[PDB]
């Protein structure tokens, strides 16, 4: 009951997705990508309205490789990190694995190679919502909360530093 409400508070203004298609699924994958792009751009617009415009993403032509940037504010300073992920063949039932490559070997909750290690509650949360969640939800429920623990830890520990601009 607390988990269901917390999830709704975060995602209730993100458009819900519908199509069960992954990268190999041809016209159904093009349809899934329309849903993904429309959910993502609404999430970006909502974030701008809330003074929390915290990421940009692009894909390759086929929509199977995603990359961009996120920004995290701590003590009013803005920290930028490059992000990337591949769409699993079994998407959207399987969730993508976000990587923050510059933090490889630095962040505590991270696999060798730069994939973030999310708490055990994200996977079953994604699983319980299939196929309604997409990349906007991956950002809002997966990377966002990861940054809000790991980036303050790394700044406190002196592992990362703000470069003058």
């Amino acid at each position: 009951s607390m988990a269901d409400e917390a999830t709704r508070r975060v995602v209730s203004e993100i458009p819900v997705l519908k199509t069960n298609a992954g990268p190999r699924d041809r016209e159904l994958w093009v349809q899934r990508l329309k849903e993904e792009y429309q959910s993502l751009i609404r999430y970006v617009e909502n974030n701008k309205n809330a003074d929390n415009d915290w990421f940009r993403l692009e894909s390759n032509k086929e929509g199977t490789r995603w990359f961009g940037k996120c920004w995290y504010i701590h003590d009013l300073l803005k920290y930028e990190f490059d992000i990337e992920f591949d769409i699993p063949i079994t998407y959207p039932t399987t969730a993508p694995e976000i990587a923050v490559p510059e933090l490889d070997g630095k962040a505590a909750k991270m696999y060798r190679g730069g994939k973030i290690c999310l708490t055990d509650h994200f996977k079953p949360l994604w699983a319980r919502n299939v196929p309604k969640f997409g990349l906007a939800h991956l950002m809002a429920l997966g990377l966002g909360p990861w940054l809000a623990v790991e980036i303050p830890d790394l700044i406190q520990k002196g592992v990362i530093h703000h470069k003058e601009k």
